[PDB]
């Protein structure tokens, strides 16, 4: 009875973490490591580093206040080996333990590494039951399904959680209340001001250290306003539930120039490191509808993103890795344009997405999908390069969620496992859902010439290039019919325009 060494990683900052269950506070030790391996696996946004390390230090203090013995290895510690495995070994050398207990993590490569570590004591790995669907449950649901579709997974998660269920039937008599025909904000409507969290003293200290120590990483650290502990994160959630959730269903796919948050919740960076709980979030939204403070379409749309999409992508990741990370179904080989890093492009929609990534480490979903994701797919950027960008620039990015949304939904590099069709779109889509195109120097009605919106020739070149395959996919009938009715000279024209754009943008 020497006790257990309990590992807590930077995205595991929850009192209810399975590795902390049944802790013997008089014998056990919690290990937390500020890891340069993890901090450089991708060159994470400076604000992601601030968030994780500020949240970790505060979580350690919360554990100590509850009686835990915490071995906390900081970035400045000259004996820190830099890695989780190295620090495990060193912790085990410092005092006697009977075993290591940890919670399976959110990156296949680290999980595979930790599972094969040869340590002097046994290492027990527990599932991360903060998620609503276990890895085993997803595998069992997916078995024998020719295609994995969120629509059907979501119904299963509604029945299992009981969220928005009146007995055995969905509230309102339908599962999903998504509406077609949603469009951009009306000219006069101004998105409301959003609550941000001024840095607390711990966060300020970490801000100063990241500013000095990681200046080469992407992004601005000034203005950091993300919540870094459960009190701050609940404040963000409270604001969303009371002030934004009633409007959540009107504007989920709209874009407004330099209004980067609209009515979104801004909870993903906190949720993905454990500062909020998925079930609790959804129950709070359900209560808003039950009690007459929000309409059902809004609340259902919100809950579907958390118990549906979030759990579905996690399921696909662990079911399909490691091969998933290698898939390149459209044989994309291009380089990522420099403007993905600098924002220096005349494409107003792209420039605004990069602006928000740089300044806030955030862009909302339809920008990630239909602006920068769609563009990378149409350009034929190699999926490794695309995954790298999405991992670096957003404060909510962890591989389990980034990769199926990026390699899958946004770029079809997975051949449709997540998304069932490429989300390709011309500039017409961005024009219908945003206020970007009028102020953009490009003409969204033109396909050819130096004034043409690049998305237009790129879209048709993409449909053309992959025409044989997309006609088999099944769900692209309208674009292929339009392509077919085009005379040959018109097709050759947009092929040449797209070739030019790929040279101009530094792709290929
Ligand atoms: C190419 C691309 C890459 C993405 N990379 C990430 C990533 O690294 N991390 C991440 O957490 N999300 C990722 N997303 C999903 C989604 O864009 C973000 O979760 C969302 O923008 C976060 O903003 P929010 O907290 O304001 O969410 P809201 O719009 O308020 O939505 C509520 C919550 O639903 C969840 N959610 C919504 N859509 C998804 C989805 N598609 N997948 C998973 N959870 C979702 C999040 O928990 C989010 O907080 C990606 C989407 C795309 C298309
Ligand atoms: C920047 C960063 N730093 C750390 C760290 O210092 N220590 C740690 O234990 N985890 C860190 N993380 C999170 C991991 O890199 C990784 O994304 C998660 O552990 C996946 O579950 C991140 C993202
Ligand atoms: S015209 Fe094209 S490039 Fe410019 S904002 Fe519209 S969609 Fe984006």
């Amino acid at each position: 009875m020497a006790g257990a060494l309990r590992l807590v990683l930077g995205d595991q900052l929850s009192d209810n973490l399975s590795a902390l269950v049944d802790a013997d506070l008089s014998r056990d030790q919690v290990l937390m490591v500020e890891s340069r391996v993890e901090a450089t696996a991708w060159k994470h946004h400076k604000q992601k580093l601030v968030l994780v390390w500020s949240a970790m230090r505060q979580f350690a203090e919360r554990l100590r206040a509850r009686g835990f013995n915490v071995r906390y290895v900081t970035l400045e510690d000259p004996d820190n080996t830099g890695s989780i495995g190295g620090e495990l070994r060193r912790a085990l050398e410092a005092r006697a333990f009977d075993r290591v207990i940890r919670t399976a993590c959110g990156k296949w490569g680290l999980e595979s590494h930790l599972l094969s570590l040869d340590l002097p004591v046994p290492m027990e790995t527990r599932e991360d039951d903060r998620f609503l669907c276990s890895r085993a449950q997803f595998a069992a649901w997916a078995e024998g399904r020719r295609e994995l579709r969120m629509e059907f997974f979501y119904r299963e998660m509604r029945r299992k959680t009981g969220l928005l269920m009146d007995g055995d039937q969905p509230a309102g008599g339908r599962w999903n209340f998504d509406a077609e025909n949603r469009r951009k904000l009306p000219p006069g409507l101004r998105p409301p001001e959003r609550l941000r969290i001024p840095p607390n003293p711990t966060t300020q200290t970490v801000l100063e250290q990241v500013s000095r120590g990681f200046d080469d990483h992407f992004g601005e650290v000034e203005g950091f306003g993300w919540p870094t502990n459960p009190d701050e994160a609940t404040a963000i959630l409270d604001h969303f539930i009371a002030d934004m959730l009633p409007s959540f269903g009107d504007w989920q796919d709209a874009m407004s120039w330099r209004r980067p948050f609209l009515w979104h919740s801004l909870i993903s960076p906190a949720l993905n490191i454990g500062l909020l709980d998925p079930l609790d979030i959804c129950r709070r939204a359900e209560a808003a509808w039950r009690e007459g403070r929000a309409p059902l379409n809004a609340v259902e749309g919100f809950i579907r993103q958390i118990i549906g999409w979030r759990e579905f992508v996690r399921g696909i990741y662990w079911l399909k890795m490691p091969e998933y990370a290698q898939r390149n179904a459209l044989d994309a080989q291009g380089k990522l344009p420099g403007f993905y890093w600098t924002g220096q492009t005349d494409m107003a929609c792209v420039a605004d997405t990069v602006r928000a990534a740089h300044d806030h480490a955030y862009a909302h979903h339809i920008q990630r999908l239909m602006v920068t994701g769609n563009l990378a797919m149409l350009l034929g950027v190699h999926p490794d390069a695309v995954d790298d960008w999405y991992m670096v620039v957003f404060a909510d990015a962890y591989e389990w969620v980034e990769m199926p949304n990026t390699r899958g939904m946004a770029t079809f590099a997975d051949g449709g496992i997540v998304g069932s069709k490429p989300y390709a779109a011309s500039g017409a889509y961005i024009d219908r859902m945003s206020d970007y195109c009028k102020g953009c120097r490009y003409d969204v009605k033109k396909r050819l010439g130096d004034d043409a919106c690049p998305f237009n020739a790129l879209y048709w070149d993409f449909i053309d290039r992959h025409a044989q395959r997309l006609a088999g996919n099944g769900r692209m009938m309208m674009p292929l019919r339009t392509l077919e009715k085009m005379p040959d000279a018109e097709r050759e024209a947009f092929r040449k325009q797209a070739r030019a754009l790929r040279v101009k943008m530094g792709v290929s």
